[PDB]
């Protein structure tokens, strides 16, 4: 069946958390939950290869962070939603679910909340999966090597002009994200059984600005960090395993190198067949790696 | 309006090397003056300070390979650079029987013009910037926050801004009307032409055509951002750079990158004009142009 179908026993709610409300999906019961953290442009159903796998093995949990998929918007662009506002709502996700510990995959944005979670609510987070991890070392590499011609995205989607001109129909949408799903992946056609589903996600009212916020919120830090002004932090202590994708063309591997400074106990390998989605493009050997980590 | 027709323009359709070019003139004798355009523009950027300068000057306004009225390729490039539209001037100075020409560019036409002065230098007599981007602004582009102005030079490479930027008319406005705007401090100078812009941009090929530019100097500006560009010629022709103050995309301080790159350059800034000192104060600007050529 496909990577996007839905297997039976997949549950919906709508939780109230901090002032908000978010989407949260789950599936599966028993031991000890993971929780799944979605990039910039998904929202949870990026997670469908790897919950069609992995539900019978784990109690998979996996939100819309706020602002994205089903979780609510905020009615105007704000600059306030960065790694800290999300870690913050996923440890009280994790208390309106009655848990005080679970497992965490992250990737791209939900790899920022990931590493916030952990610093910030340390004992709900057990162990840590990343398939991309960027860290506040990066700094010039976001701008040099070619790496301007990547980055085009992060400027444009902080203006007026990218909600007013994507925004424009059904078709200026699919035609931007399908650069996104099409250009940072290895496997081009990785999202084409669920192409249509991700445009109806960003039509609806209120996904465009709400992710676009995260770019707001993570702009002056960014600039900082580009300029070798990073923020200071402390090692993530938790035990750590990152599954980077080779051929990620925004978040690049080579940045795996940074990993060991931010992480106590980190245990690094690639996934060589991968972009920027291990887990859509590379589902069976990503679905491995988790089996592993958290066993 | 300063858009309006001035007495004398004439149109021609030249043939140089493997292109067909627009080419608009005013007069054919006394000093000559090539004027070359940027993006997102073409000839009709010059009639402000042609309104101003008929009288005074022979003017030659081409549309640049891929601008305006001038020939398209049907698909997208990567060799229409500065050397491509320096040599294409070249042949049309030859074609017009001009053996030397003052020069005024900005932005695309500044690189254009300093790539005549180097490769065709018996060609040009004096060159006027009202912006002189340079190899050696190099991590200016992307530091200080300079990141957050550049995405436009990126996007314009991809398939993605052809399709996007060119899915209506209600497109191309919104598009081109943000770079008229947000690179202006007179933020009204194009409104009379707006909608002669917008025809213009909606021609087929005039969106791949201009985007081909960013496709061809993207490797010399990758270079340029890693601090390792290809050293070049000091151009050795008189100069006069008469730069926008408030120019938030080719920054006026950038100014102190043009006594290495020049022997002789006379050095000024538009106080009340960003990135189109020619269309935001063309009363300083053709006074500048004439004072230098005349």
């Amino acid at each position: 069946s496909s990577d996007f179908a839905t297997p039976p026993g997949l549950r919906h709610r709508q939780i109230a958390v901090r002032d908000t409300t978010l989407h949260v999906a789950e599936i599966g019961s028993g031991g000890t939950p993971v929780l799944l953290l979605h990039g910039w442009p998904e929202f949870w159903a990026t997670w469908l290869p790897l919950m069609n796998r992995l539900h019978d093995q784990f109690h998979l949990i996996a939100p819309d962070l706020r602002g994205f998929g089903d979780s609510e918007k905020s009615a105007v662009p704000r600059s306030d939603v960065g790694a800290n506002s999300h870690a913050d709502d996923m440890a009280a996700l994790l208390g309106a679910l009655g848990l005080e510990s679970v497992g965490v995959v992250g990737h791209d944005v939900g790899a920022y909340a990931a590493q916030a979670l952990a610093r910030r609510h340390p004992q709900l987070v057990d162990r840590l999966l990343f398939f991309n991890c960027p860290t506040a070392s990066v700094g010039g590499a976001w701008v040099h090597h070619g790496h301007v011609n990547e980055v085009w995205y992060q400027s444009f989607q902080q203006l007026g002009l990218a909600e007013a001109l994507v925004g424009t129909s059904r078709e200026t949408c699919a035609l931007y994200f399908r650069h996104f799903l099409e250009h940072w992946s290895h496997r081009k056609d990785a999202f084409e059984p669920a192409f249509e589903l991700w445009i109806d996600n960003f039509m609806k009212p209120g996904n465009l600005r709400g992710g676009f916020d995260w770019y707001r919120s993570q702009n002056a830090l960014r600039l900082a960090a580009i300029d070798g002004h990073p923020t200071p932090s402390v090692r993530i202590h938790q035990p750590t395993r990152v599954h980077w994708g080779r051929h990620d063309p925004i978040l690049k591997s080579e940045w795996s190198a940074f990993v060991p400074e931010h992480f106590d106990d980190a245990r690094i390998s690639f996934c060589e067949s991968a972009g920027h989605f291990v887990h859509v493009e590379a589902p069976d050997e990503a679905a491995d790696v988790l089996a592993e980590f958290f066993g």
